[PDB]
């Protein structure tokens, strides 16, 4: 895995912010893209965009062989069953408000529960809140432990046979933390419920393999792992979406259209009302294809290095503190001491070095961590050692520049 | 208007296929881009992607720059009072279903009639046939004169002080009419009704004034009017969508959230959930400068000039239908007799002609037409008169074909 060779590939990395080279150190927020994914948008504008499905003309053919080909590439990148059960959305978010709209609507009552974490995204948590008060139902959340993990004694004491649905993070995207989906999964259905896993952090960095973690539900977006803006994948086990109702009515989702009732198509595109997002489908197949050809189990393992050589480099600044365990996906969430970091943010700017700062859309986790809003650095394939060093100098001379002042 | 120079800027005009030049008329399905468009998506991919609102580095202030800059282009382009009221969604289908989820299912109860036409296409239907089942509320047409226009003593009539809605094309996609959208605003406003306009087939070929119209909701998509896949508006009055509650929920639509309960940002972005569409709304900017730059008069021009050319020309062949009136937008929906529409668009698509055969997502309409499919050539700023002497020479030469078979 050759980081000169992956770099090369990405154009937006080879510039200047402020006069320094920049130093993208923010793909947990969104990623960057290489030309073999936007030379895809491309040639599909240039060369075959035409509507899809009802194929009765040569470049109609070619977007829909294009559409569909894509939807099997997803399939195949997450080990899902079949394309029947690859829903594409605009993003993880829209995807979750589909499993709560017409799946948790549908199926709670009050008594039921649904069961989620301190650290999940507002993506993983407004939706349910809904749910929970249209139907009457109950919201629990699990414990953390102290490093920010999750124990299986206490899913196990939180899931009851009253849990209808758990959903819960792959990835935290403030932690790092990866959390044991495959046994809470097992722990859901032993009490009945199904697990919806927001995978929106895992997806880009590591392997998914939905049969291994039997998840019932998994969400992902195509912007953080090299694909275009405005797209995404819900996947739900075939048995599960075949009895769920559309979220969204209209054209290319019926089967027939009566003046005052309608029936659906089969899935998946029973779930997938009007003309599709053809050319972010496309592109986000070719990310597919351009992640697939490094590898993802080599780009954990760069990953893995990044966040070991980062958490130590940290450990060596004082007045710093880090958030989360010490395995973990590639990011780092801290605080400078006396320093507040949109302040960090905006001078780590001043020297190219582009990173995050706020609540990272997990306000009940910033309350759990007792902060108002915390910096954070992600990392990604084409992010380095060096980058890391300058931002841990960087970090060193914002302290002292706060202390000189 | 040279229409020389605007097929040059539109790169994929120029090929063949099955041997012959590429005909493209099938914009009322999706339309072609033009390298303004292209180059926008690859600039922002090459240059400045990155995630937006709460901006800390160079790139995402610029990404946020260019994305709220796009809101304000479509502001201006259909002429909206603010910003407020233009909510970006993933296309014309979602933005109907958002109205009829957050407006029609919170405003309609037993008694209350939602009222639409015949030749509504299935996204401006089957969501309103959801609403009222989903309240008790009752749903009625309105009828249609024979050459397939509304008269609006029909919808004077069809109108009642119990329609809390009316939902209308601005353009149908398969009888080219025109909709007298003004007048009946008036209608629906005088009984105590909302208006919500599917504007996907006018916005792309004429201007659009909502102050004007007085509509109080329009909705669009990008994909018909040079922009890319996957992104539409939603337009509603601000005093509509302040009392309306968002359709999906998630990270960067709230203000505050607390364990069990949130509270949801001002519009815009109260409907806004997750991650914008960011690449295809800066690219729908581009593609309303271009219109802008040629003049949305000036193409309503050119395909009124077209839509005459074809209909005379349609009517010097023998046993051919066209569908709807003289007066239209820049398409003709036709049969031949005796022969399928799908075998017609087939041989078409042997001599390098791109059209459509089906029921153009309108149902009812086809019930209406008593006919159960109909081929349909559409035309757009880049299509000539030459091109429509193509498609007539090509329908005579089917007409034999299968008359010497």
């Amino acid at each position: 895995m050759n980081i000169t060779d992956i770099r090369e590939q990405f154009p937006i990395l080879h510039q200047q912010v402020n006069g320094h080279d920049l130093v993208y150190l923010d793909s947990a927020a969104t990623s960057q893209k290489p030309r073999a994914v936007i030379e895809t948008l491309d040639k599909y504008y240039n060369q075959y965009n035409s509507n899809v499905h009802r194929g009765v003309h040569t470049l109609g053919t070619r977007a829909t062989d294009g559409y569909e080909g894509a939807r099997e590439k997803v399939r195949k990148f997450i080990n899902a069953k079949s394309m029947a059960e690859i829903i594409f959305t605009k993003g993880t978010t829209t995807s979750l408000n589909m499993v709560a709209l017409s799946y948790a609507r549908a199926n709670l009552k009050p008594g039921d529960e649904v069961v989620i974490t301190y650290m999940e995204h507002h993506a993983n948590i407004i939706p349910w809140q809904q749910a929970v008060k249209a139907t009457g139902a109950t919201l629990k959340y699990i414990p953390l432990q102290e490093d920010g993990t999750i124990s299986l004694e206490d899913v196990r004491e939180t899931v009851t046979s009253n849990t209808k649905i758990v959903a819960v993070s792959h990835v935290s995207n403030v932690l790092g933390t990866v959390n044991p989906i495959k046994e809470m999964a097992k722990i859901a259905h032993d009490n009945g419920a199904v697990i919806v896993v927001d995978g929106a952090q895992s997806t880009p960095h590591m392997k998914i393999d939905v049969q291994d973690l039997d998840c019932d539900f998994f969400a992902l977006s195509s912007h953080k792992m090299c694909g275009p803006t405005g797209v995404g994948v819900l996947y739900g086990k075939k048995a599960l979406l075949e009895n769920m109702e559309p979220a969204e009515f209209g054209g290319e989702m019926i089967d027939f259209v009566g003046l005052y009732e309608s029936t659906w198509k089969e899935l998946p595109w029973k779930f997938e009302a009007g003309t599709p997002i053809i050319a972010g489908a496309i592109g986000l197949g070719a990310a597919i294809d351009f992640l697939e050809e490094i590898g993802l189990d080599e780009i954990s393992r760069h990953e893995h290095k990044l966040a070991a050589y980062a958490l130590e480099r940290f450990r060596q600044l004082d007045g710093v503190t880090v958030y989360g365990p010490e395995e973990r996906a590639g990011l780092v969430t801290f605080n400078l001491d006396d320093v507040h970091p949109h302040d960090v943010a905006t001078v780590l700017d001043a020297e190219g070095i582009a990173v995050r700062a706020g609540h990272h859309c997990a306000q009940p986790l910033m309350k759990w961590l007792d902060v108002t809003a915390t910096a954070r650095a992600s990392f990604y394939l084409y992010n380095t050692e060096e980058e890391i060093d300058k931002l841990v100098e960087a970090l060193q001379k914002t302290k002292e520049y706060f202390t000189n002042v």
